């Protein structure tokens, strides 16, 4: 279940109308490594073994997809990860990012094939989606009410073996400190977003090197750095 | 200095175009209590006083205003709050105040809240949140994180600066934090531009806050105790 149905009254100068509407999910699971709990978050329930190894390698636990063994995932609120917010030794040099470019002429394919991929969005107005292009295909997409989390499922995919940082990355969420961190961090060379860039989002993708587009529409887009990577 | 100018490519299957934008800062802040450092947020660096405060209480680690005694805030980072990322004693009520909002002050109080501040307008990047009562907005607070704006209120409200006794407007979702904050302070009306998540609503209803959601100048839609709107 990701969503439910409520009631609510619309209420208006002319008078007051009962109205069904669609409520996105959002509940707190635990996230473990090892059998010990590292952390926990209030998620959108799906995709959550994707969530948790993209939580623990953005808090830094995990750094390869080689370590990860298996992940469990309990509906009574409980993701665990077997291995063999952020750190503040992540702010600080990165390792070089893939060689993924991007055809300007897919970009309206990339954003309608992600804003389609969901009826979520329409129906609750309450999450957040994030995916990854290559190939002239989408090759994944996972939403969560934060989209921080959201991201944190993209990386999962990655370390899962299930996507390719070789990629651009979509996000309908703010590219803030965080969310290019931990683009960047995971190798994606492309990172753009439906909307806007903080200035430390930005000084992190002028460090690492990464193409960081805003705005994002069909045929139109603010590129603010690495505009090369956009043919 | 809230923003920064920024080149940008506007790129377009017609062409390309240089163009200046302006983008919002972001930056962290340290909060210390009573010299000790609790945590550590990026911020919009706008109302750090009542950033502090209101982090704090957010926390759980102030209660009541009566306990702040001076908070000291160096503009190189660190907020120090002397006083005598959810808690899970907050998650799982004392009752809230009685104001009920005149819903023909709710186009008033909107316009006034999104007239505020031209960030919003000119760098897409902040999430605002306002109080309301006696016919006008008491306090407005901007920051790149809507849950901060949220912790500024909380924070003129425990500073003297503004009272319970209001609606709250936010630009944000009312998100299962978002909820909980006002509600724990005892704010009775808390409404939206946009959506609520399941656990929101639940926190509402467990509160007997009023839950409004989606709301325009002349359309609300109200998720809980509708009889606050008058």
């Amino acid at each position: 279940p990701l969503s439910i149905m409520q009631k609510s009254v619309v209420i208006r100068p002319g008078g007051r109308q009962e109205m069904d509407e669609h409520v996105a999910i959002e509940t707190p699971y635990a996230i473990a490594l090892n059998d010990r709990v590292i952390g926990s978050s209030m998620v959108l329930p799906v995709d959550l073994e994707e969530f948790g190894a993209g939580f623990l390698f953005g808090q830094g636990y995990i750094k390869k997809a080689e370590e990860i063994r298996e992940i469990l995932v309990c509906p009574q609120g409980r993701i665990s990860v077997y291995a063999d917010k952020i750190p503040k030794e992540m702010l600080e040099e990165f390792a070089p990012l893939a060689d993924y470019c991007l055809p300007f002429a897919e970009i309206k394919s990339f954003i309608r094939e992600a804003l389609h991929s969901s009826p979520l969005g329409p129906q609750t107005h309450c999450v957040h989606g994030c995916g990854l292009w290559n190939n002239g295909r989408l090759q994944v997409y996972h939403e969560d009410v934060g989209r921080h989390n959201a991201v944190d499922k993209v990386l999962g995919s990655i370390l899962l073996g299930r996507a390719s940082n070789n990629s651009a990355v979509y996000t309908t969420g703010r590219l803030t400190s965080d969310m290019v961190l931990k683009c960047a961090r995971i190798g994606i060379p492309i990172i753009m977003s439906r909307t806007s860039p903080s200035s430390l989002g930005l000084a992190l993708a002028k460090r690492s090197g990464a193409t960081l587009v805003a705005y994002s529409r069909p045929e139109r887009i603010n590129v603010f750095n690495a505009p090369e990577r956009i043919l």
